[PDB]
C-alpha cells in the first residue's frame, strides 16, 4: 500500500495515484448536483480548490464540519472556485445545497464514473469505507496544475490550512 | 433500440439489463446498508421480502420518498414482508434520511461498491440520470423466489399495489 486513512479504529489502504505538485489535474467526467455532466472544462479559466469528502452526510468524519473549515478559510480567497467531490448521488448534493447554502461551492458526484477514485488516488475498497473517496484536497491553478496536494491521514483531521495559505501569499507577494 | 425505458419528466431513457420475471431466483447482490456493514441476500434470511429500488431516498415525487411512503403504508397489512430499499445514494445519506425521515424499520443498502444495476436490469447509462438505479418492485419470498416484479415506466408512477395485494391474498386463500 502507498498510503492509509484512519477512520475510528480501522486502518484502511488508500489507492491510485494521488496527484502531486507540479502535475496537470487528471481529467474527470462527474455529475454535478443538478444532474448535469461535469468536466475540467466545466471550470474553465479558475484557480480551484479540490476536496474529496467522505459524504456531505457525515459530520466529524470529513464531512460538513470539514467543508465548513474549508469555507472558512477561503473567506481569505474568493477568487478560488472550490470543488467538493463525493460518492454522494446527485439528489443528495442537491438536498445538501438546499439545507446548507453552501454559496458557489460546486458539488460532484462520482456516481457517474467511480474510476474518478482510482485515477486520483483515493479509492478506498475496504470496510467500513468500501467505495468512498478518502479526504483529500487539492490547490490547482488556472492552468489546472497543482501546487498543494493532501490526503488526510486520519477522518477527523483538518487539512493543513496554514501551508496552503503560505503558498497562496507567496504567489501573491510575486504577483 | 432498447428492451425497456423510463420517463423522467421530460426524458425518455433506456433501463439496460435482465429483470429479475416470476418464478426466477433474486440475483446475487453484494450491497452495503446504511451503518456501513456488508449486505447480501443471504442477509435477509427467513424471510419474504418486497425490494424496491428508486432514484433516491432524497428525491420527493421522482420515485423517491412520496413512493417509499406509499410503499411502507402498503406494506402494513402484510407484516411477515421485510421491505428493503436499494438505491445509488451513499450509506452516509441514507442513515441520515433514515433519521430525518422516520423509516426506523426498512432495510436501507447502497450500491456503491453497477454490478447490481444491470444484473437486476435498473440501470440507466444516459444523462441526466447516468448511474441511477431505474426505480422497481419486487416481490420475493423466503427462498427468494420472485412472486412479482415490475419497473415504473414514468417516474412520478406508483408501482402496481392493486396487483401485488391481489397476488398475497390469493396466497393466503
Ligand atoms: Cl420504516
Amino acid at each position: 500500500e502507498d498510503f492509509w486513512v484512519q477512520y475510528g479504529d480501522e486502518m484502511l489502504p488508500v489507492i491510485g495515484d494521488f496527484p502531486r505538485k507540479g502535475d496537470y489535474l487528471p481529467s474527470f467526467m462527474l455529475v454535478d448536483d443538478q444532474k448535469h455532466d461535469a468536466a475540467l472544462e466545466s471550470f474553465s479559466h479558475t484557480p480551484k480548490l479540490i476536496v474529496t469528502l467522505l459524504s456531505v452526510d457525515e459530520d466529524e468524519h470529513a464531512g460538513l464540519l470539514l467543508l465548513r473549515e474549508t469555507r472558512r478559510f477561503l473567506d481569505s480567497w474568493p477568487h478560488l472556485k472550490l470543488i467538493v467531490i463525493t460518492v454522494d448521488s446527485p439528489s443528495s448534493l442537491a438536498r445538501a445545497r438546499h439545507e446548507h447554502g453552501l454559496p458557489n461551492i460546486a458539488l460532484l458526484s462520482t456516481l457517474r464514473g467511480r474510476d474518478f477514485h482510482k485515477r486520483y488516488g483515493v479509492l478506498i475498497t475496504e470496510y467500513p469505507l468500501s467505495g468512498y473517496t478518502s479526504p483529500a484536497i487539492i490547490l490547482a491553478d488556472a492552468a489546472n496544475v497543482v501546487h498543494y496536494s493532501e490526503r488526510l491521514a486520519n477522518t477527523r483531521d483538518f487539512f493543513d490550512f496554514d501551508a496552503i495559505e503560505k503558498l497562496l501569499q507567496e504567489g501573491e507577494q510575486q504577483a
